[PDB]
């Protein structure tokens, strides 16, 4: 069995954020979801990931050509969901069109290391495209092309065996 460890599902588009802080982003309804990290991780390295949609055809309106640049990432609390400083993790980036088909679907693969006790990860859109500012007068905080179908984990450090 290839075990996956599933931390979110979310249906909503994702939010357009710059790194703010926790209280900025929570303040703008970036939804988000808290890991436990257990004392036998603190401070080690482990693999978490996300299944992401890029859908821009037509999205608010916007041009079925029109080229949209992506960069989702993760920030997390470098302390516990009461803390504010916010780290960056990102993977890849993509360009052009996006039609959204799932069998594009991309994967937010990132290498995160953290102390024990509880972080709140924030799924977001790094990149405002320029295109969706002047088209669709997309700003910070709002809903971006960008969609984190499901947040998880296939690290053998990180799910239960079955
Ligand atoms: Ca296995
Ligand atoms: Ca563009």
């Amino acid at each position: 069995d290839e075990e996956i460890r599933v931390f979110k599902e979310y249906s909503a588009r994702a939010k357009y954020a710059q790194n703010e802080g926790r209280t900025a982003l929570e303040a703008n309804n970036v939804p988000f979801f808290d890991i436990d990290v257990p004392p036998e991780l603190d401070g080690v390295p482990f693999s978490l990931k996300a299944r992401v949609r890029h859908k821009s055809k037509g999205v608010d309106g916007l041009g079925d050509y029109t080229s949209i640049s992506v960069k989702p990432a993760f920030y997390i609390t470098e302390g516990d969901e009461t803390t504010d400083t916010l780290i960056k993790y990102t993977s890849y980036g993509s360009t052009g069109s996006h039609s959204g088909y799932d069998f594009d679907d991309n994967t937010l693969d990132v290498m995160v290391t953290l102390s024990a006790g509880v972080h709140r990860v924030f799924p977001v859109e790094t990149e405002l495209d320029y295109d969706a500012v002047q088209e669709v007068q997309h700003d910070w905080y709002d809903e971006s092309f960008t969609t984190f179908i499901e947040v998880y984990s296939d690290d053998p450090l990180l799910t239960v065996k079955g």
